[PDB]
């Protein structure tokens, strides 16, 4: 179909055309529509957050502390973007929260939350409440990797009365347990747990000493979730930000230990010698680490960042309205994209058509603020007022961010069918190409 | 404490004075504090919803096709109101929205969903997927009271990828399960449930086959919902509106044969020769049922429907102004034995509360719980809004919802400075509870 | 002819001065004069902005 | 620093090109962001009120009957500002109020 599909008479502007004079918004232009050829639920909107990393669904969750701790970060990771763990808070705390992230899916799980036989009932419905999780492991003084004496699961202590019974007269013993030996495959440990019927599977050695732990919920998760981003080892991937003081850099190890897999540097202005020797630093120091530099707006900024070594790019403001962002992307993207180096979007996204222009004008991926802010998986409290439900300075109730994000994503689809390409990579190539077009609208013309 | 709480110098205007000249809304007065000696958690706002029955929250939701199907009804019942299933639908789609909320909660199971052992997973999915019921019994030809071969859980087909495959493969057989012989009291087959750590226990009669059925689910319902609203069967209750008319008498059969408890007639004047008539045949012809006559807004249509066997009394539906309407109409019916529900100019929990305190027992809620989770309609998204579908706002749950309005009740009454709404009805006729009118200007902050 | 009390004009001197001085530092010189000088450079840049733009 | 404080891309308008047509409000631009190899307490803000005057603060209150005399001219000279003593006064009173100051 390429005949059909590539532009001759090419009607329209380009972008390079597009933002060569004013600082433009998103509403003062509008893409012009392609060929179709595809069902839009063919259409890959995938995105590069770094230079190594790739995210299905090209939404990284801002990190704000009303926007982005443990809960949103596992939300985003399932759906195929990201979270961005915010840095208002000790670096206890924030590692605390990327510990949250990594371990809520694993494959094998290696730490057990392990509990002695003289733990009451009353202390394992403190943990189904706070970490969210159960089969806890009755083991030998309570260390993760003890011998096996139980497992404490839900109908176990849900009729118990007295919440002072230790575990050990209401837990399952290990006699009855359907157990593994290590060295075992995960792929047949899954299939074993699966024909088991059970939802947990102890995997132990000759002594029957806890090795590691199988749980049925993380076969669900990987199948009502597909897409989740991921790392090597299976765990979900989490971001956290952070500042460039000297003081910071112990908050960095902090988090590498807790198991980031990219450093955001938070910073309203990056093209500063600060964030410079910040990121040569973290490079030399810590190079399993992607590291996102910004914000920037200009292409001279972005130059000094990605000499420092900067695997990805903040655009935006996040004194002071600055460079309109539609511009600030096209430059900057077009710039950074010569240098393999690619960009996030970080402000002035109101809408999902918004999203998509700075998605179509050069960034990879967009961060998410205001747009997800109110969401159920968002930090807060939910309080009523006026009749309506509200979070808290105070917003809207907008329901679970996963109906959000399919619903964003949804309608990155419809947006990239309607300019006929099956990918936001290819939109963005032929965009350079000058292949997609666009119309600056007159101000009247966008009054209607 | 008496003699603290008592006011002699009763410093307010009583109700009857309040509403002796022009038509008050809830805004033209205030409640004036009383005497507090008690924690608000301890004061018990329920109230009569008919004569029969005493609903715990004192709140119902209105019978409008917006906010009342079966899962609304539910979530009502389990918090201590009820719900009165709308009539905007088929005799036969009503009749299974009934059905729907009393067989949610039980305690012995009759006529459980049942399989053949043909049947595909796909089809335990379906049941899972539309009726919200999982522990499906396989029995022989899939009758519900046939030969017991085994159970499909979650658990049982969740790693399943051919799923049309035979429940057979990958059931519980008869022969690996815990079950029990009938008879056996609900309360002794529950205590082996709770023994056995698993989620269903059937009990068979001497041949195998399938009795009844019980559910862990259920147990923990009655636990976390201690307060749920129940017959003498251990179901929720559950009421439903129909018109008056003679083809809605075939309408009433098949609701009374689902298992409803309160029938509610749906009239914008119920003082017609048409209701009084229906009413008179509800009651001879279906005396197990409480009635629900309506809506009424003066003593004079109230006695014509009192007359004619009403349990209950819609107040509401521009009009006569509802404090007013709800004080003279419920004044009446009181002395009479007959509770009134306020059906209403109910905007927030301020108006609940004065509602009740001037004569109302059950407040039946609409606009304030249209756009929760449990209402009927989906949601959509619009402007950065979630939105239901004429469109209103996502409100979340109603059950957060109904415990912010319970809290609500709690705390107005420990102002007035009495521990039950009864308390303070009685006092609001004895003049012991006093009220203030409010200028205009007073009202403009 | 009335305005609002606004208090010592020193407290809002110091605000304004602190207020050029984080102002400058964005642009990234360490004095307007050399602001001055590298606008006429050409080293200092702006951007234009559209009447939508200035609307957010 | 000045590899990485000077501008080689030079991404954005220059000034000479930027007031090349309309009349411009100064809200019709913003000025684009730099590099940062300091703190913003050691910017000098000094500007030349006249050819031979420099004030350490670029500030001057303007000649209004509401806005300087004696009292607002003195604080403006102290802060490192000037003060310019309205003329809608009579001569006496406009030197009376120059002593003052
Ligand atoms: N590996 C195992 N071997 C034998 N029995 C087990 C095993 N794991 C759990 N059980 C038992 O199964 C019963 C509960 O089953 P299951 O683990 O499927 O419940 P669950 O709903 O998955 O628990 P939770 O919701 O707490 O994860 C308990 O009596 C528990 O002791
Ligand atoms: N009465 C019973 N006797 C023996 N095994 C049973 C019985 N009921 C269920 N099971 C088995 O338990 C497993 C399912 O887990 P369980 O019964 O603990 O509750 P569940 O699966 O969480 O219930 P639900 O299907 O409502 O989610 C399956 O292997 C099933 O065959
Ligand atoms: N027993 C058990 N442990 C889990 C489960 N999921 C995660 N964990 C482990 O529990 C620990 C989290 O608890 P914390 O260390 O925060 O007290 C981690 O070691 C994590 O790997 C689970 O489903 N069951
Ligand atoms: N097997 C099973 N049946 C249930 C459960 N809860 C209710 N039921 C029964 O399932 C049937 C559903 O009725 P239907 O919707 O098929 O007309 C009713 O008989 C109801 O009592 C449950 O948890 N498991």
């Amino acid at each position: 179909n390429t005949n059909l599909r590539t532009k001759t008479l090419r009607d329209g502007t380009t972008a390079e055309e597009l933002f060569s004079q004013d600082g433009l918004s998103f509403n003062d232009f509008i893409i012009l529509p392609g060929f179709i050829d595809f069902d839009s639920s063919k259409v890959n909107v995938s995105g590069q957050f770094t230079k190594n990393i790739l995210l299905h669904l090209p939404l990284v969750s801002s990190p704000m502390d009303t926007v982005t701790e443990s809960s949103m970060a596992r939300a985003m990771a399932l759906m195929g973007g990201i979270g961005v763990i915010h840095n208002n808070c000790t670096v206890e705390q924030q590692a605390r929260m990327v510990r949250s992230v990594k371990l809520y899916r694993n494959g094998f799980i290696m730490k057990p939350k392990s509990v002695s036989p003289d733990v009451p009932v009353s202390t394992i419905r403190n943990i189904k409440s706070e970490k969210g999780i159960s089969g806890i492991l009755v083991t030998e003084g309570g260390k993760y990797d003890g011998k096996l004496l139980g497992i404490v699961c839900t109908k176990d202590i849900d009729f118990v009365k007295d919440a002072s019974a230790p575990v050990s007269q209401y837990m399952t013993r290990r006699e009855n347990m359907t157990v593994e030996r290590y060295p075992i495959k995960l792929e047949e440990a899954m299939d074993v747990l699966n024909r088991s019927r059970h939802g947990y599977l102890p995997v132990l050695n000759d002594k029957d000493e806890v090795v590691c732990l199988c749980s049925r919920r993380d076969a669900v998760r990987a199948r009502d979730y597909p897409n989740s981003s991921l790392d090597r080892n299976g765990h979900l991937l989490c971001a956290a930000a952070t500042s460039t003081r000297e003081a910071d850099k112990g908050r960095v190890a902090a988090l590498s230990e807790a198991g980031i897999d990219v450093l955001v540097l938070d910073s309203s202005q990056g093209n500063t010698i600060y964030q410079v020797s910040f990121i040569r630093w973290v490079k030399k120091t810590y190079p399993h680490l992607e590291v996102v530099a910004g914000n920037v707006v200009t292409q001279d900024q972005a130059k000094n960042l990605i000499d420092a070594g900067a695997d990805s790019l903040r655009i935006g403001m996040g004194l002071a309205c600055g460079r309109p962002q539609a511009t600030a992307i096209y430059k900057v993207a077009r710039y950074a994209a010569s240098r393999g180096v690619p960009c996030v979007a970080d402000g002035g996204l109101r809408n999902v058509g918004d999203v998509c222009k700075a998605l179509a004008v050069g960034a990879n991926v967009a961060m998410l603020g205001s747009m997800i802010a109110g969401t159920s998986e968002t930090p807060g409290e939910y309080f009523f007022k006026d009749g309506m439900r509200l979070k808290g300075g105070a917003v809207l109730d907008k329901g679970s961010v996963l109906k959000l994000l399919a619903y964003i994503h949804k309608g990155l689809q419809q947006s990239a069918q309607d300019i006929g390409e099956v990918s936001f990579d290819a939109i963005r190539e032929k965009v350079y190409e000058g292949q997609v077009l666009f119309n600056r609208r007159t101000l009247t013309a966008q009054s209607e």
